[PDB]
């Protein structure tokens, strides 16, 4: 697995989510504090243009985000307010990386349109998950797209982290990520509510 | 007042899912076009002429013997890729036409916050609880931005503070809102019930609540 992977985390998060629940910390209480603690290193650090701080701040917090199933496994079970919960605070996390890059890249720099790609990416980003959200409180389905949530930051991460990269930054590569992000979420939300329709019962009429 | 326009756009061929697409479309270009241009009492008056239009896909539907789940799906989607257009175009002028930087960080907790509250409502019902009430949902949104909007560049006799009047407040009921919506997740039933947790992925060790 690569080090910086989820896939690699998972090999540490039951002694750390152990650690956690021994010093009486709740999964809930973990999901709300990486979030905060995201929030405040995205809208910290990007509007300032630490833009690689920033990535690795936001990065380490979506491993982070792992611990409060880990934590509720060992707990025998999690709730179904703790899975709205972690949904919800991730809404607002991604909303916050999208603005404090959105900060730096409209008073900071002379690139209107990727301006336009940020903004893209900001909705899209909430759109993607609200689609599917919204389509199972309607008993359908509303999964899909060739690159799954994690993968969607890894681009724009890695395009900030790039762009301001120690002693040998490439600053296109923010751009890059942005617009290749923005493509592929307008693309996965189409994708997406193509598997609305697909959902059994999904196109019934009915009353 | 809907019925005949209904009928009239069902006889064109028009269905209630195609109806929503335009209406959404026309209600972006209209806020995507004419906010950022400091147009704001025409960008309001489109995207309200749009809100309203937005009522027609009910109207066809019934016309049509019902609606379905997709289409509520569909309906509501746009509706937030609408809300998302609205805080958009408003933002542009904000951030580059205005000297009002606090006023931007208002936009932007409008932008993020319009999605969320929406989301916590969906994404609670995805799960069998509940996520709604509180003090801010779509109607009190946009009755808020837009008027504030509107009443700034108001034909004659305009009131520019009314932007950020407008913006502020739905920023602070907006944050409430989404702190109500949860609480009202943990008080539904069932919600902290214990739920076994399968380990997801090929090695079945990725656990989530
Ligand atoms: C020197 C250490 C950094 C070297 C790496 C380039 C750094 C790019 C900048 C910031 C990192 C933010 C993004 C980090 C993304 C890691 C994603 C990954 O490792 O892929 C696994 C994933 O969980 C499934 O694909
Ligand atoms: C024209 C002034 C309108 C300002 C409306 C603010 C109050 C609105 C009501 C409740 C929100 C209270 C929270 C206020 C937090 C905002 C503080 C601020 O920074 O105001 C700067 C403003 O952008 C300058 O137009
Ligand atoms: C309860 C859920 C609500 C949580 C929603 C939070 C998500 C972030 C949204 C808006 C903040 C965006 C702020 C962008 C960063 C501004 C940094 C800055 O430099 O501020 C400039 C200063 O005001 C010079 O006057
Ligand atoms: C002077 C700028 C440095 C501020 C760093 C604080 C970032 C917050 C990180 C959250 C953890
Ligand atoms: C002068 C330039 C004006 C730019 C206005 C701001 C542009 C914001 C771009 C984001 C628009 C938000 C709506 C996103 C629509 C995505 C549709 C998703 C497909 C279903
Ligand atoms: C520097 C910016 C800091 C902003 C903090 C952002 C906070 C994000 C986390 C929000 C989580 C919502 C928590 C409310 C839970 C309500 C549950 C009540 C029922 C008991
Ligand atoms: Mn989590
Ligand atoms: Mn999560
Ligand atoms: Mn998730
Ligand atoms: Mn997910
Ligand atoms: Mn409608
Ligand atoms: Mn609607
Ligand atoms: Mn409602």
């Amino acid at each position: 697995l690569p080090f910086l992977s989820r896939a690699a985390f998972a090999r540490i998060t039951t002694p750390i989510a152990r650690g956690l629940l021994r010093v009486g910390l709740t999964p809930d209480v973990v999901t709300i504090l990486g979030t905060t603690a995201s929030v405040a290193g995205a809208l910290t650090l990007f509007p300032m243009g630490k833009l690689f701080a920033g990535a690795c701040v936001v990065w380490f917090f979506v491993l982070f985000d792992m611990l409060d199933g880990a934590m509720a496994r060992e707990r025998g079970g999690g709730t179904r307010f703790g899975a709205v919960l972690d949904a919800t605070c991730d809404r607002i996390s991604d909303g916050a990386v999208f603005c404090g890059l959105l900060w730096w890249i409209a008073f900071h720099m002379r690139d209107r349109p990727l301006v336009i790609a940020t903004l893209i990416c900001l909705v899209t980003s909430q759109v993607i998950s609200y689609i599917k959200a919204r389509a199972e409180a309607s008993g359908l389905r509303g999964d899909g797209g060739f690159i799954e949530r994690p993968e969607r930051l890894i681009i724009v991460l890695t395009g900030a982290g790039v762009s301001d990269f120690p002693f040998v930054p490439w600053p296109p590569a923010l751009s890059v990520g942005m617009w290749l992000l923005a493509v592929a979420s307008v693309i996965t939300c189409v994708q997406r509510l193509h598997t609305v329709w697909t959902s059994p019962g999904a196109i019934d009429r009915m009353a």
